[PDB]
């Protein structure tokens, strides 16, 4: 009801975001071949797979727990890469996307 | 040497504040205009407030700083319509903030 109810909202949220289409950057840890030096700049690294985890661990008790990971993903992207990188681009729209979803669902 | 954190801040801040997407932020939301707004946006924040901050010498921190500004980002993202022209300045202006804050090494 409080709960249970919460984890069920999340984890659609949490697949819906997934299964997006501009998602692809973000499915699992940024590879040290694909961005070398990227964790001497970000000191908090956060991915779709580690919430994954996280949320299936039962650590999203709260609703600003699980925005603070999701949003951390898109400030780590934004912080490391230039604004009109396809990365950079594809954190807006599916940050829009995951908006409209949470505004959806009543979460509050 | 010694106050210049507060100086790059404080010219970061004027930047903003004078670019011509930062008119939605300027000053607090009113209950008035937006409703349920103090319901869903639990940590409010606005240009006039940070302004205030610097001057109150509240931004020892870069970290302080950008998480004030973030959350301005975050809030107007989070409460306005995806294509609301409120949620287009948010976006721009949040791409300048993150060319001045890298031109500036405030992060990288
Ligand atoms: C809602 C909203 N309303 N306003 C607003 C700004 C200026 C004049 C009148 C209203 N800003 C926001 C915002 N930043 O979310």
């Amino acid at each position: 009801r409080d709960p249970d109810q919460l984890y069920s909202t999340l984890k659609s949220i949490l697949q819906q975001v997934k299964s997006h289409q501009s998602a692809w950057p973000f499915m699992e840890p940024v590879k040290r071949t694909e961005a070398p030096g990227y964790y001497e700049v970000i000191r908090f690294p956060m991915d779709l797979k580690t919430m994954s985890e996280r949320l299936k661990n039962r650590y999203y008790v709260s609703k600003k727990l699980f925005m603070a990971d999701l949003q951390r993903v898109f400030t780590n992207c934004k912080e490391y890469n230039p604004p009109e990188s396809e990365y950079y681009k594809c954190a807006n729209i599916l940050e829009k996307f995951f908006f409209s979803k949470i505004k959806e669902a009543g979460l509050i």
